[PDB]
DNA sequence: CCGACAGCGCATCAGC
DNA sequence: GCTGATGCGCC
DNA sequence: GTCGG
């Protein structure tokens, strides 16, 4: 659907160093989405820009945006952003927060302590906490990516294990796998049991007995976090003899009430491109949609009680749009 | 001018 | 000990 | 940084 990224890549692929700047250096998260934005409206924008000018006419550049297209078209750089690059402690502070567990104060606090690489990580692992340990230790593997093969056979693990512990389990992988895409960033497994409503009591046990077996069949490798509700994690598909192992994964398990279940695989499978456009539409129909429920919007715009929702399409229903493939959620 | 830009689970920090 | 705040990861 | 009350 996107133009070719040969018309205005080399804006958008400023505009998002710009992005990660603010958002990890800066710690500027609104101007990080202003930046990211920005980079999506040019990335949709089907001509080659010529100014800046022309770039204002899009809904999120401003006048600071216009202005940096100006100096990159006519330079084919910017300053600031040249500047930025070559800087020591905010390059350092930046690459610090690909490590999944260090995010921006953990980076500058490392940074300011002489600590900006990954070996100097390595040199002071104590200083590190459990997730942080983890995210180092899988470092490579966690910026690869997962072709849709091997997340089929993943799931095939996960459905047949989770069934395993109890035939009553409902279990949906969601994120870009269930949009069909080729390939994804990790994996992220909802699920729910008929016990278990939102006036049902805590029971962290449903969800701890399916990471217990997943653990126990060696899918589950590492565990970042793991309350009642949910857990994060790492997983690996068993090795092929004599095949090189596969690289180790992210995983997620959620643990929803039944009566929140398809609210929570609308989003989860996302992307969040379409979900905030699902959003915007249901307010323009007297509804919101958060993670868990569908709510009526009184006169005042007050939401009212969670409407009963048995399928991802009483969604669709209720705010009077035709139920939507998730291959089709890319927007 | 100036507030909104979403908000929550889990791990860990700050402080009583 | 515990409560509340913050960092971080997430559509 | 951008939008809009
Ligand atoms: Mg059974
Ligand atoms: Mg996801
Ligand atoms: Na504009
Ligand atoms: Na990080």
């Amino acid at each position: 659907k996107a133009p070719q990224e040969t018309l205005n890549g080399g804006i958008t692929d400023m505009l998002t160093e710009l992005a990660n700047f603010e958002k990890n250096v800066s710690q500027a998260i609104h101007k990080y989405n202003a930046y990211r934005k920005a980079a999506s409206v040019i990335a949709k924008y089907p001509h080659k820009i010529k100014s800046g000018a022309e770039a204002k006419k899009l809904p999120g550049v401003g006048t600071k945006i216009a202005e940096k297209i100006d100096e990159f078209l006519a330079t084919g750089k910017l300053r600031k952003l040249e500047k930025i690059r070559q800087d020591d402690t905010s390059s350092s502070i930046n690459f610090l927060t690909r490590v999944s567990g260090i995010g921006p104060s953990a980076a500058r606090k490392f940074v300011d302590e002489g600590i900006k690489t990954l070996e100097d990580l390595r040199k002071n692992e104590d200083k590190l906490n459990h997730h942080q340990r983890i995210g180092l230790k899988y470092f490579g593997d966690f910026e690869k990516r997962i072709p849709r093969e091997e997340m089929l056979q993943m799931q095939d693990i996960v459905l047949n294990e989770v069934k395993k512990v109890d035939s009553e389990y409902i279990a949906t992988v969601c994120g870009s796998f269930r949009r069909g895409a080729e390939s994804s960033g990790d994996m992220d497994v909802l699920l729910t049991h008929p016990s278990f409503t939102s006036e049902s009591t805590k029971q962290p046990k449903l969800l701890h007995q399916v990471v217990e077996q997943l653990q126990k069949v060696h899918f589950i490798t590492d565990t970042l976090s793991k309350g009642e509700t949910k857990f994060m994690g790492v997983c690996q598909l068993p090795s092929k003899n004599d095949e090189k192992e596969y690289p180790h994964r992210r995983i997620d398990i959620r643990l929803i009430p039944k009566d929140q279940y398809y609210c929570g695989v609308l989003y989860f499978t996302g992307s969040d491109i379409f979900n905030k456009n699902m959003r915007a539409h249901a307010l323009e129909k007297g509804f919101t949609i958060n993670e868990y429920t569908i709510r009526p919007l009184g006169v005042t715009g007050v939401a009212g009680e969670p409407l009963p929702v048995d399928s991802e399409k009483d969604i669709f229903d209720y705010i009077q749009w035709k139920y939507r493939e998730p291959k089709d959620r890319s927007e």
